[PDB]
């Protein structure tokens, strides 16, 4: 079993991206006999597909969870449905500002994550991280990447399971917001990469499950 | 140099109260040469007062800091102003709603907090925590307990150092909401023990100050 | 020219629906050459499919608007996207509450909002009324009336343009929430019925253009 | 009877301020034998204190009620105090930022609105408007100008009732905070204007306090 993890390079103008701290941690460690592969996505249409697309084919992982900074949100949040579109609110870091197109053309209008997203909910909860599933990842790249692993899944047989996971901004992201108006939500880093490593363990759980009954 | 903080217990149907976890454990410190007392206040007017008053009169600390959980905080926040009244919406943990009714007769319409609150701020700041002075401390119990605080400070010329501070809700406390509204901002209990160490901390250093000039 | 409009009944404990007052206001009055039927549903699984298969059915109209109530909501919002996914965090009116269910099995994940939601949004906003496209309908009775729309257009043909569209608490709404917790956004009801009044004068212009190539 | 009602230019930023259009929209009428006064501050210090102090002389109101605009508000606020500081988080209107600066040296540290409050905001409710009592009305110029009000009524015995309201944002002015990130609330110019006069009639029925035998 393979698992894969990926986080973002730092966008916005934020100076960092805990996601991509998330990645790294995450990356070449094992739960039990299962590997875990963590690579960073650069925040670029296009270049963010060719990467992703690269990386599941050179590790054809079993399980593929993205993660991503969701600005403003409160807790953990697993995101449900991924959609077949881009309307970029802000440009990508190559100053890209995609309106109103589809992300894979004739393909579906959506896909569902294959993540056992309520017993992800459910085992988190259990760790006291405070956790909610969401209905829409936004149409930027975290919601590109998450339809464009879900489309592969569909297309190829794998990964079987793919879903993707936002995570709120850690304190230290917040110290420039203070002196700049009103002061959005946060999350320990730490909670934020047991959350991640959570949602590894419980896929994995529910992939030898599925693969007996 | 004697330092008291305070915590409370459950109040409104919350399980705990991590103001309570973090006077228990900064209870028996010492910071330096400096003794620090954690004591846990009840709930209830008047209740409150009695126990205030009394702390306040055994232990004679140098510097008192109060403080509170403020539900819907998603930062660290040190009052600047405790205002001469009392009307709740919400009753306190016997039924008592009181409504429109000054603190204390005759008594100053408000105190200014006495702590050092701009530079525990920067402190705070500098140590990855986000926090910012708050110009309301509510007008229920917190706001009741920091303004006795400081009109003991002017009528019995101690503690010379008085204030509160408020901490968001632990995230443990937010598992418990999920069907309701959006989920309710939340910061780590460790960094809301430091954030009020460190106030402790920033507090016995502007006092060492004071004596010299 | 034919326009169906709808709006809900009172839900949620609410005494009363903006939504339900907006589709009686504009039943029967004309808007141009065609004509505008105002329909309220009711906010029950199964039952209100049943009333909105007859009403299209018995109408056939050539654009159906939707118009719900999304409390917390601080502007007009167009949505996007319709999920075939039924997981309400609340029951209906009768008790039900369905969770992690298709709203027709074997159909499409999604749909596209058919109506011109970019121009609609542009014209709100030289109204002077605040507006922003969402990419979730939730997963409740709102999102299930605008899936089934969308899915009857795409099995019926018929109507060419389906949306829906969530309008704020009305101000009157807002008067026993401001007791208890915090207090929501609203917007009075002229202006949500604006809106709507606005949204159905875009699709009907967008309806020539398409008839007239 | 003499009433005095005053709001503030564009602050910065803004293109507009409802207050503005408020205090002119009154200017001039009359409620019963009360004739009311509609008078429009600079936001600048000192030039606002300037202004404050020619206008109350000129005219000396039995009833002073200063309406300022406060972003993010949900519903109309009534100010219960106003505090002798001067905090700045942003430059005012002429180029000068002031921090922890007392308004009148000596002063009191805080002076309570004179307004009933109370029936002010129950006769909202009962017209439909959403409002609640609030405990800081920042240390900026709105609370600058209630308290110098608050001040000179003490000193100077007039005006005998004054106080302060702050509105939300008007819905003209949020279609530009849409295309930044989280749309900001807002109330119709109609209500807001509604709002402040019935705190004024509240404020005159109130002055009935001079009924005998």
């Amino acid at each position: 079993m393979k698992v894969l993890v990926t986080g973002f390079e730092p966008f916005g103008g934020e100076k960092i991206n805990p996601t991509e701290r998330i990645a790294k941690d995450l990356d070449g460690i094992k739960i039990g006999d299962a590997q875990v592969f963590g690579r960073v996505l650069p925040v670029v249409f296009g270049k963010a597909k060719e990467v992703l697309e690269k990386t599941l084919e050179e590790i054809k992982p079993d399980i593929a969870i993205h993660v991503g900074l969701a600005p403003g949100r409160s807790a953990i949040s697993i995101e449900r449905i991924a959609v077949n579109a881009i309307d970029a609110r802000i440009p990508d870091n190559e100053g890209k500002k995609i309106e109103d197109e589809p992300i894979v053309p004739g393909a579906p209008t959506a896909y569902f994550s294959t993540l056992p997203i309520k017993k992800i909910m459910k085992k988190l909860h259990e760790r006291g991280i405070p956790a909610y599933i969401s209905n829409s990842a936004g149409l930027y790249l975290c919601n590109y990447v998450m339809y464009l692993s879900l489309h592969h899944s569909a297309t190829k047989g794998y990964p079987k399971m793919s879903g993707f996971i936002h995570v709120p901004y850690i304190p230290e992201q917040i110290i420039d917001k203070i002196g700049k108006g009103q002061v959005p939500p946060s999350m320990c880093y730490e909670m934020e990469l047991e959350a991640v490593k959570v949602a590894i363990e419980v896929a994995l759980t529910q992939d030898m499950i599925n693969k007996s009954t």
